């Protein structure tokens, strides 16, 4: 480990910096790990580039439940970590019939993993139970709702995070490249049969080399190399709406409110701003782009980056669904001004399912990305399975699923309600 040098492409990220920092708590000696991102860590164009995360429990796939209590393990005793996990809790809520039904067949699957998540999850079947949780709703308000309450939950300060993982790369001494010098452009390989990788090089032309290369690029990922459409990037919207210290005061330590007909909103920060997101199948940003390993051109979605341009916000449409989330939610605030209107960036998998894996054909390359816009809560630990794919020492659970899949479904409409529309036919953000 101490002589292997690693290259982390889009280290400045989230799964990128899990991955740094678990080479580091592996033994690897920081000067021969390289964080190549476009932006410094904590990358500003990183989808966990956010005042805050969603922290729960899901059990959509096979390794789900181990990752997430793997996760919550680390976000409350890991020190590097638990200063950022707030456990308040999360409430999923409904009032209607197909809705109330997802609630109750949500929390007896988390019953049928039999390992006693009813000790920590319960169904809320009264407005009393649901106001004892959550005092800032009004009774006329949740006339008719049923809820879902997760204790083990909450939510996560994740800009804070990653830059913690940032500060003690950097103290270590891990080497970074930023800008031109740290935009991935094309992988080197020794031959032209390109089956053997030996590094990378950047679009102002630097050459990095080294024993094996993760890529982590997110959102970008299917841009820079060919993933065979596995992975279609999506962007998520969210807004920000200020309280003063007295309106915040209702909503201290109150749980994280969901509802899947209108979104969410987390409680005021230490600032008194509110992050409301809706909830929507997302949007492309469709553009012909030449990743490596097609490398011809390709149809493949872009994100439009909200660090490269500030000036940005989100369609028409996407007011109109978040202010609904704030009527359902927060009526109080109808009159608040929205403001940080930004989008966010994922990308999706068919089955999302994470896409973890080496590369079929350039050994030495790895692919670490196909977050599927639920993997910040795995910033504490995709790292370590990352490595362990690295060293050939994953376990079939994770590696099946997470493995090289071309084919495998339409990553456009993945686990989703529909498939996502594009920004060139929603006006209203640039
Ligand atoms: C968008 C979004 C996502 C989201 C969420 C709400 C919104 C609005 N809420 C979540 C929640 O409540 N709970 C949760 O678990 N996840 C939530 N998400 C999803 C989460 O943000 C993402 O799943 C996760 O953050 C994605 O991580 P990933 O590591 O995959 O992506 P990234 O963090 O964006 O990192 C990508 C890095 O790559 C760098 N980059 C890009 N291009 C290059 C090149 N060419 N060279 C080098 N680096 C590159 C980017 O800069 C970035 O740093």
């Amino acid at each position: 480990r101490a002589n292997t040098k690693i290259i982390v492409v889009g280290g400045g990220g989230t799964m990128g910096s899990s991955t740094a920092l678990h080479l580091l708590r592996a033994g690897y000696t920081p000067s021969n790990i390289t964080v190549l991102d476009t932006y410094p860590i904590p990358s500003a164009q990183s989808a966990g580039y956010d005042l805050n995360k969603i922290f729960g429990i899901g059990l959509r796939n096979k390794p789900d439940l181990q990752l997430y209590l793997e996760a919550l393990d680390m976000w409350k005793n890991d020190p590097l970590f638990k200063p950022f996990f707030h456990n308040v809790g999360q409430m999923d809520v409904s009032s209607t019939e197909e809705g109330i039904k997802k609630l109750r067949m949500r929390y007896q699957s988390l019953l049928d993993a039999g390992i006693g998540l009813e000790k920590t999850n319960f169904l809320l079947e009264s407005e009393d139970e649901i106001l004892a949780k959550a005092p800032h709703f009004t009774r006329e308000q949740i006339k008719g709702w049923k809820g879902l309450f997760c204790g083990d939950g909450g939510w996560l300060a994740a800009a804070k995070a990653i830059n913690a993982i940032g500060q003690f790369l950097k103290e270590q001494g891990v080497k970074f490249g930023f800008g031109e010098a740290g935009t991935f452009k094309k992988p080197l390989f020794a031959d032209a049969d390109e089956k053997t990788c030996i590094g990378v090089e950047t679009v102002d032309g630097t050459k990095y080399y080294a024993d094996k290369v993760v890529l982590a690029a997110g959102a970008w990922s299917s841009t820079l190399v060919d993933l065979e459409e596995q992975c279609v990037s999506k962007a998520w919207v969210f807004a920000h709406i200020q309280l003063t210290p007295a309106e915040a005061a209702a909503y201290k330590n109150t749980p994280v409110i969901y509802d899947g007909d209108y979104g969410f909103f987390i409680e005021p920060d230490e600032n008194g701003i509110i992050k409301v997101c809706d909830e929507f199948p997302g949007f492309t940003h469709f553009k012909m782009h030449q990743p490596y390993g097609s490398p011809v051109p390709k149809l493949i979605s872009v994100p439009r980056s909200h660090a490269k341009h500030p000036t940005d916000t989100y369609p028409h449409a996407s007011e109109v669904t978040i202010k609904k989330a704030i009527n359902r939610f927060l009526p109080r605030f109808n009159d608040k001004e929205l403001f940080n209107r930004a989008m966010c960036w994922c990308t999706d998998t068919a089955d999302a399912n994470l896409l973890v894996c080496e590369h079929p054909r350039w050994k030495g390359f790895y692919l670490a990305t196909g977050d599927s816009g639920h993997s910040f809560k795995l910033l504490p630990n995709i790292g370590k399975h990352v490595v362990e794919l690295l060293e050939g020492r994953l376990e079939s659970v994770f590696k099946d699923a997470w493995r090289w899949r071309p084919g495998s479904g339409d990553a456009l409409k993945s686990r989703r309600a529909a498939p996502a529309k594009d920004l060139a036919d929603m006006p209203g953000w640039r």
